[PDB]
């Protein structure tokens, strides 16, 4: 079992190459020195057939995060948000991940990016989300708007993440809360933090936390349904006390939170604004409503 | 020009494998997320043949490296050790700089690090020192020694380091000056600082800053020579009116400082204790000196 | 003395006699301040003694205890009908009232198992209201959201504050300002902080207390037509401020006429301050039939 | 089972009061704000008899803590010490803890006339797991972090509890630098090429066992560091353990799941362990001064 | 020369000549900081010769004196008359003005007690290409002044030393303007301008926490709503406005100057964009009497 | 009663110049953006005659605090110590303070062609807080940060947090304030050097956030020379409350105790016996009543 050995085609620069010929030597920069950037993208089976979620955003960030980085991508966003779909199509999946990565190859090794030259790969390949996941506070800082580009979305920045994940884990839990180096809640390990008190919808202002693709549209869709929202710093005892809590990201969907630290969070169980949240967002990335057409994305 | 259509030899899991043969697939684990570890030794020619400039201290430190990030090297350090030396005598390297890395294999794609399988790489290859570079502070914070392990040397967190040597170099400048979360003289964007005041030298303490294995080495020609050392917090302002200044490192060996921000550091030149120090260190990785046989490993 | 009084204080389900009501000197909120508590009070109204919003204080006695994991030993209805009997078998006019969770004598370490929670409520029975208070900013710096569970109303978080207001005393003024670790301005010794600059009120973003009573001025600035504005303020944005004032359950309204020696607009009670201050007391007074459900009948 | 329905006597305010009868009020102000001060105190039977180790320095830092809180002892050090040694005596105690602790009384209610109260009570592995806390250490211009004072220790309680329901035994304290700083109740050490390093003395407690440890490293040859550590460098050490009055030495063997050393006590901590116990049991006349005999 | 040249200055309620408007040199607030200054612009108007928010700016600089606990000797409509005065009695048709309140040499020492204080108003007349192609500005390695060190409100003279470390910096790196950020990291301000971003169509600036509230920055936020820009306070990183489609600094000497690159990132196209062209469009319309509107916002000289 | 209206010369510039002619341009750059560097130098009365303590080591600073800021001094070390001895013996001084100060001219009023002017003034120097003890408030105001303000130069500017502090303390009714850094670590005075003695050992700030004072250095050797134990640590102002003894350094303090801390006694409340070892060999030292470190007392005439 390995995640290299598989059959289909990664969208290789510019070229649709075979899984396992879509390799790069071991002296690879990004590979040592961490400077990339990458996306985390689904598509889902719809009605219509399958259709990639908010293909245009995910594109964009991925380019603002590679401008962030000075990585020029040698491509433009027409033939990524093209190339994505392809990574689909190509393989015909019904319903899949897919991991665009930009890094820079082995050219050179040392620690300037001049002479490196940046390559673009795209893969896709095929009781959490209903009674609630057991959450632990990170012991782990989150990442300094100073130290790390938090609105890029970085490879070696992700160590982080790992090592919170990792306690989190080795705690009894299936995940990790990060407080920023300020001490108010931040995110996930790889997810946004809602809350809800007295029917009113709490998540963390976009400071050092990662400016969710999955975050922005329960914004939206919070707003269509008539749900007061407010974006405001929360401490790690505001969410003790939230009636609700819940994580937002594209691999995660909507995932309820049912205990922090111990903690049980109201009633225990996914609670009613929660679940109305996450079936509109099921409802909306699987197309079994007609709302938000352009945030489906057909891959044939 | 290309870092991987070279020939040669890398050690790679064990075996000797052709250089462009060392490669891994474009999903590693590594390559996304940048949890791995990793050294820099240099092998240089001695009158007794070419030798590897403290091999125990950087084995050592990657097993280090590795057990704070909870990566089990697959094998011993003498293994390791070994390994190091056929890196640079398979490849008739007379001087050379090695690259021992460490990194998860292309078996999955989530955050959690189990089912990861954890390979080793071992790659070999071939004025400032005299004149003295010029450095700018750089905007970026250094990292925090509570979001990064800043006693690992790991891949991922040298994105830091590249961001404040492309300040650098873009404002005209040949190296950063890094400050930590607290505003003190942390370190170069990839070596130890020190300053001399008044004969006495003065370097930050091991806090947000890499325990520089050269650092540690000048600590030591620094105590046989008779210079009086202190490890204290240094602010950048101090670093101005010091009266030398110089970087400690691998590949930079011992680097003066002639100018930092504008303000020339003392006679804006090598000063004496700079250069006392510089020959110290270059005559022992190269043998010119006879003690500390124990820091030279023959290669053949 | 706090405790020579005639009276009774509400005790693990019972009213038992005032100075009846004892703990052991090994009671291990005590020795390590691990216990929850409330601020509450009661007024005249037209319609007798009344509790100014009960539910909500209860309520956030419950989530200061749910924050330590404590469990109190009792519904809210009970704890409600407990701050009423509280107020009402004690015979009191009007009555500020201390709701108290603590962990009994039952153990000695820093390990909560095992430790009885106890639960018990003591209620009991003008310049400044006029013409402001001197406040000094405090040396000290206020809790971090990360060292303190700020949310939580906790007795042994309350050293900070003592130190805070002893060092203001001992400066000349009534009252200090504390600044959060940040440097920004978060409340008073025991209060929340609000300050008005060309018509807007202004108050800090909840390290600071989410208080009740700070909840109510929100309301009652709405109701009288004034836009208000939560962000993070400075000291010199207080000094330059047209009005000031604290906001507590304990001190109402207190208007602030000066903060580090610096006049506050015209160094006395200001105008929005002065209708604000009017509109709590006719709120909790009951001299408006208005948010009738936030008075509740003692009987 | 309760720590109030005990025999014996404890010391109250000048007087020996029955255990059971040893009560203060429901609306005590120490006890609904937290301003107060203790210290920790062990007894050890000793060749010479039962002797309490280093009775100065806990009543110094009694004095010191309360001096910090503006609380005014109303008794001298003398009285102090000689109230800690009836302490144990008058209970019969072959070995004992002993808890001073100093609070205000119940004579008012506000946060600004209160009265002080005095009262002291004495009653009778191989490494353990720690979990670096997801809680800050106390902020040293936030709360006095000289002073030992009851209501600091909210912030140990969350953090050993966090460390528990984690599946460890212990927590491991950063500073808001994120620094370690020391354990749950005890101060930590860490040993590198037989070397000892423990946290500079920032938010750290300066523990009365701590400076022991210094003096007993000192006599064995032992070269000790002040400075500042991270946790991994923790990760990466040969050896760990913590440091308290009532913990002694406490091995350490893992710290967030990364093993220390070889996983075990190690040989500067067994050395280390050895001296502290033959130093509080009098087992040698060396530092007979930090052992004052209770009879 | 600032000192060399023919001219009135208001000097402690006279008009002194110009090379005559001196100080000790022992004078407090030289030595220590402790004062605290204005800038105003004057332009020409069909009316005339108008100043730009007279009322703003005299209000500022009595509250920068409050915070600093010192007394101007003199009421704010003395102080909006004496402003005019020094363009008008200079005959400048559109003018720098620079009113600064200060401790004369009265003591040496640290403490206020007995130091009398000062003011002076000096008005002398007033790069287009930086104007409408944007310029090269470098994150400053200086962290911006802490809340609770300095007092953020007031605009004070010693607080710009700062400021003066950043521009050097940025110059020296070959940048035209420093990018500062606050002790969290977050961004602040300009050198000596507030800062503003657009993503999408929304206007972004940060917070006055660290920053200073600019009257330029809040005449922004009013011609922003006038054109229907919707505008959001809130923080903002380096990182976030490498990715920005638009940026631009405002200030009173700098009126609003775009920024076409940031520490090497070119923002969007790298030239003035459509929101900035307006805004900046507004704005000279505004100070210069091309509209009718807010004539409070211009007195005439 | 002023600083100006005096008797005497002040070296301007090269030349000495009448007193109350020491004047500049009130648009002189450092009055209005603090950017300017300054010493503080003591002349005492020495058996072998007026003499400037340590006058190379304030002089070399001030070339350091030049340097840090980026301002050239016209003038050589040679030159500014000729003119500090010129500025006391001129004005026939028997022991003075001497205030040597760098500043930028009147020519430009941007944050370029800035010249440099140099003054040096001295005049004629609490007896009874020198041997009992003052009292000490802990400011509220956060001390300098390492990377805001250069805290290793005597910058004119960032004297405003002093002032803010040392009125603080007044108002509180206290003599001087206890500066914290930004971790919350004790620091310094408000312009002196701070230290504690707990159980006949020296404590005092590492040389860190604070300013590293010349009297400081002069303690640390008068200290090594009497056979004390010093340390260098993180101090925390609890840890002052309950030290034995404590005081300040400086050029005007001298050796100051410290009595009392936020209402705290220190130790007896009186001055302590470390304290007055230490004060009376820095006075022994300053006044020429002990003959060791002659290179430390510069004849005047």
């Amino acid at each position: 079992m390995s995640m290299a050995d598989r059959d289909g085609v990664i969208w290789y620069d510019g070229e649709l190459v075979q899984w396992r010929d879509a390799t790069t030597h071991v002296l690879t920069h990004t590979h040592h020195y961490g400077m990339g950037v990458f996306e985390g993208v689904r598509a889902y089976d719809t009605p219509q057939g399958t259709a990639i979620f908010r293909l245009q955003a995910h594109t964009d960030r991925l380019f603002d995060s590679a401008h962030i980085m000075n990585m020029q991508i040698p491509y433009s966003r027409d033939e990524i948000n093209e190339a994505t779909r392809a990574a689909v199509r190509e393989n015909n999946l019904e319903s899949a991940y897919i991991r665009p990565m930009v890094f820079y190859g082995s050219e050179g090794m040392g620690l300037r990016a001049s002479g490196l030259k940046v390559h673009v790969i795209i893969a896709a390949w095929s009781e959490a989300l209903q009674q609630g996941i057991k959450v632990r506070t990170s012991s782990f800082t989150r990442h300094h708007v100073n130290i790390s580009m938090t609105r890029a979305k970085s490879n070696g920045a992700y160590i982080n993440s790992m090592l919170a994940l990792q306690e989190a884990i080795s705690g009894g839990a299936d995940e990790a809360m990060m407080l920023d180096p300020e001490g108010y809640v931040a995110e996930g390990s790889g997810e946004n933090i809602f809350i809800i008190k007295d029917g009113v919808i709490y998540t963390p202002e976009v400071t050092a936390c990662l400016n969710g693709i999955t975050r922005n549209t329960i914004l939206t869709l919070a707003a269509e349904h008539g749900f007061k929202l407010v974006e405001k710093r929360i401490t790690r005892d505001e969410v003790y006390i939230a009636d609700e809590a819940f994580f937002t990201g594209t691999a995660a969907e909507v995932t309820p939170i049912r205990e922090v630290d111990g903690r049980k969070i109201g009633a225990g169980r996914r609670g009613p604004v929660t679940e109305k949240l996450q079936k509109a967002y099921f409802d909306l990335v699987s197309g079994k409503t007609e709302a938000h057409a352009e945030w489906r994305t057909l891959v044939k």
